[PDB]
């Protein structure tokens, strides 16, 4: 069962998920001097005002904040995207130290964490169907640096106690993901994959240039979570990130000059 340790971590995934060595795997290093401004991108539309969060869940590898996605409540459109993509869940990847934790990197710089807001292409009807398509998914990726507290993140931080171990969930309604956005919507975009098994190559990545700042205390609370389920040897949930993968035959575009 895949994880992030020595015996079941990213170096092992290809054995059960051969696509791990595929042609459009994620994450990737974003070489800022190789990415090219793309004037054919429309502005990005992040419409999260009617968002309907339901629950937070520790899934053994991270925590998902889940959303009701049966209607166009929280949606991503515009930018490199055709049509409407519905928010289904968000989650983070983080490190054991501030010097690591992000999945994407910018000129090889690792941020302390990365937030992924996962959306699925509404013409495919549901999420399961979206993941059979090369344009099924769009992930908004937002870097986290240690700094000032992010007030919009505190609700999440405060619930972590109650979902310490694998399989625990807690009610998590009326959470507003807008509080997790940086001021600018400048981004890089490339065709990629999910960064966890089964590593399906269904993703349009939209990675914001501007990181959000979180507090040391905020990040510290992420690191108190558990990989293991209740009553098992304690393995702190830390360093749940896949390192950068071969760019291969791919182009990263900027939305900004
Ligand atoms: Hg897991
Ligand atoms: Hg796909
Ligand atoms: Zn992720």
């Amino acid at each position: 069962h895949w994880g992030y340790g020595k015996h079941n971590g990213p170096e092992h995934w290809h054995k059960d998920f051969p696509i791990a060595k595929g042609e459009r795997q994620s994450p990737v290093d974003i070489d800022t001097h190789t990415a090219k401004y793309d004037p054919s991108l429309k502005p990005l539309s992040v419409s999260y005002d009617q968002a309907t969060s339901l629950r937070i869940l520790n899934n053994g590898h991270a925590f998902n904040v889940e959303f009701d996605d049966s209607q166009d409540k929280a949606v991503l459109k515009g930018g490199p995207l055709d049509g409407t993509y519905r928010l289904i869940q968000f989650h983070f990847h983080w490190g054991s130290l501030d010097g690591q934790g992000s999945e994407h990197t910018v000129d090889k710089k690792k941020y302390a964490a990365e937030l992924h807001l996962v959306h699925w292409n509404t013409k495919y009807g549901d999420f399961g169907k979206a993941v059979q398509q090369p344009d099924g998914l769009a992930v908004l990726g937002i870097f986290l640096k240690v700094g000032s507290a992010k007030p919009g993140l505190q609700k999440v931080v405060d619930v972590l106690d109650s979902i310490k171990t694998k399989g625990k969930s807690a009610d998590f309604t009326n959470f507003d993901p807008r509080g997790l956005l940086p001021e600018s919507l400048d981004y890089w975009t490339y065709p990629g994959s999910l960064t966890t098994p089964p590593l399906l190559e269904c993703v349009t990545w939209i990675v914001l240039k501007e990181p959000i700042s979180v507090s040391s205390e905020q990040v510290l609370k992420f690191r108190k979570l558990n990989f293991n389920g209740e009553g098992e040897p304690e393995e702190l949930m830390v360093d749940n990130w896949r390192p950068a993968q071969p760019l291969k035959n791919r182009q990263i575009k900027a939305s900004f000059k």
